[PDB]
C-alpha cells in the first residue's frame, strides 16, 4: 500500500503545516500537524474542555461506529515550546492520503494549553518520531507510521514541504519526480526517539563551507532552524543591523535587509536554504524589526532542523530495520 496527502501552510509565514486525516466511520476529517519530533496522534474532541476549543474541528468518538475506548489508557504531552495537552484514548480507523490503519490509537484531548486553543487551524498532531516517545500509559502505543509499515510497499515516508505553498507527505514510496539530482542518505540514531542525524557542516551565503559535525533532529513540527550559537552568530553577522534580542526572544534584523542563504551539509551533499526562507516578518504588526528563521539552540539542549531547513529539501524518512534519512534538492 501507499498514501499521498497534500500538506498546507497554516498562515503566510509557514508557521506550521496541516494535512487532512480521516478518522472513524463514517470519516471525520481533521487537519493535523504532522510532527516528526513527537509520537502521539492526538485530536481536539467532544471531550475537550469547551472553553479550550475555539474554532477547531473536533473528533466525536460516539459518532464513529469503529471507535472503541482503550480502557484505562491516558496520555499527557509537553512540547519544546511549552505547549501541552492530555486526555484519554480510543482506537479507531485512521486514513491518510488513501492509506488506512485499523486499530490506531487516537488520543482524545480533555485539556489543551492556550497556544493550541488560540490556533484555530490545527485540529491536533500526528506524531512521526519513534514509538518509544509515545506518552500513552500504562500501555505505550504505536505511531500511524509504525502501524502502517508492514503494509507499505517500502517502509518509508517522505516530507516535501513548500515555501509559501502546499507540499506533500507520501507513505510507502519515493516519488522520483519530486526532487532533482540524487538523494543523499545519512545515518540516524534512535537513542532519543528522534530522527537524529549529523550534518557535515555549513556555509553562510557565498562563503566557504565549514566542515563540522552538527548533531540534530529532523523535526517537521518545529518552525525554525535551531543551531549552535557559534553557527547562528556567524550567520547573523552577515546581516547589517541584526542582533539577538532577549526581549523579543532571539535574533531580529532590519526588515529592509536582504538575507543571505544558509547551506547545510548532508554527507558530501549540500542543501541550500534561500535567504527569503529565513525571513519570518515583522515581530509585531507594522514593526520594521523582523524575526529571524535561524536561531540558537543553546538552552534547548538539542539542535533542530525544523521546517526552515526541511522545506529546502525532499526528505526521506527511511524506517527500515536500520533507519536512515535522505535529503535531495528540489
Ligand atoms: N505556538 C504553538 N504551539 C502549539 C500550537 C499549535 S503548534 C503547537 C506546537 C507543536 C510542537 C511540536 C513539537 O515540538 O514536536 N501553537
Amino acid at each position: 500500500s501507499t498514501g499521498s496527502a497534500t500538506t498546507t501552510p497554516i498562515d503566510s509565514l509557514d508557521d506550521a503545516y496541516i494535512t487532512p486525516v480521516q478518522i472513524g466511520t463514517p470519516a471525520q476529517t481533521l487537519n493535523l500537524d504532522f510532527d516528526t519530533g513527537s509520537s502521539d496522534l492526538w485530536v481536539f474532541s467532544s471531550e475537550t474542555t469547551a472553553s479550550e476549543v475555539d474554532g477547531q474541528t473536533i473528533y466525536t468518538p460516539s459518532k464513529s461506529t469503529t471507535a472503541k475506548l482503550l480502557s484505562g489508557a491516558t496520555w499527557s504531552i509537553s512540547y519544546g515550546d511549552g505547549s501541552s495537552s492530555s486526555g484519554d484514548v480510543y482506537t479507531d480507523t485512521v486514513s491518510v492520503g488513501g492509506l488506512t490503519v485499523t486499530g490506531q490509537a487516537v488520543e482524545s484531548a480533555k485539556k489543551v494549553s492556550s497556544s493550541f486553543t488560540e490556533d484555530s487551524t490545527i485540529d491536533g498532531l500526528l506524531g512521526l518520531a519513534f514509538s518509544t516517545l509515545n506518552t500513552v500509559s500504562p500501555t505505550q502505543q504505536k505511531t500511524f507510521f509504525d502501524n502502517a509499515k508492514a503494509s507499505l510497499d517500502s517502509p518509508v515516508f517522505t516530507a516535501d514541504l513548500g515555501y509559501h505553498a502546499p507540499g506533500t507527505y507520501n507513505f510507502g514510496f519515493i516519488d522520483t519526480t519530486a526532487y532533482t539530482g540524487s538523494i543523499t542518505y545519512t545515518a540516524v540514531s534512535t537513542k532519543q526517539g528522534f530522527w537524529e542525524w549529523t550534518s557535515t557542516g555549513y556555509a553562510v551565503g557565498s562563503g566557504t563551507f565549514k566542515s563540522t559535525s552538527i548533531d540534530g533532529i529532523a523535526d517537521t513540527g518545529t518552525t525554525l532552524l535551531y543551531l549552535p550559537a557559534t553557527v547562528v552568530s556567524a550567520y547573523w553577522a552577515q546581516v547589517s543591523g541584526a542582533k539577538s534580542s532577549s526581549s523579543v526572544g532571539g535574533y531580529v534584523f532590519p526588515c529592509s535587509a536582504t538575507l543571505p542563504s544558509f547551506t547545510f551539509g548532508v554527507g558530501s551533499a549540500r542543501i541550500v536554504i534561500p535567504g527569503d526562507y529565513i525571513d519570518f516578518g515583522p515581530i509585531s504588526t507594522g514593526s520594521s524589526s523582523c524575526f529571524g528563521g535561524i536561531q540558537s539552540s543553546a538552552g534547548i539542549g538539542i539542535n533542530i532542523f525544523g521546517d526552515v531547513a526541511l522545506k529546502a529539501a525532499f526528505v526521506v524518512f527511511n524506517g527500515a530495520t536500520t533507519p536512515t534519512l535522505g535529503f535531495a534538492s528540489k
